[PDB]
């Protein structure tokens, strides 16, 4: 899925930061990574669409992170 | 402390939407308690203020999720 690599490309995005902000990014998209399969398992439209939205905001998160 | 009692507030928030989605954000809060007392025994403000962000994206997130006529 594209969901999935799209959070590991964010995952290894924060190794490379090697911070103990980055760190906890990173343990919070493996937790989505597992929640966004279970949500694809029951067909939780809604708990994908957050989960899509929280993407998005790590993202931004690891942004900040890299710049400062 | 303000930010822990914040994320147990939000975290009994979710406990009784009794959803799936509730029980990823109530993990990711308990992550963010432990990862706060972390930050503030080592003085990282930086990691401080990203997660009174977080704290602030729960909210909303929960706030969707409650939100059921």
């Amino acid at each position: 899925g594209e969901f999935e690599k799209r959070a590991k490309e964010l995952i290894e995005r924060a190794k490379k930061l090697n911070t103990p902000a980055a760190k906890v990014i990173e343990a919070a998209l493996k937790l989505f990574i597992e929640a966004y399969a279970e949500a694809k398992k029951k067909g939780d439209a809604l708990q994908q669409k957050l989960l899509e939205e929280s993407l998005k905001q790590a993202e931004a998160m690891l942004r900040r992170l890299e710049h400062h």
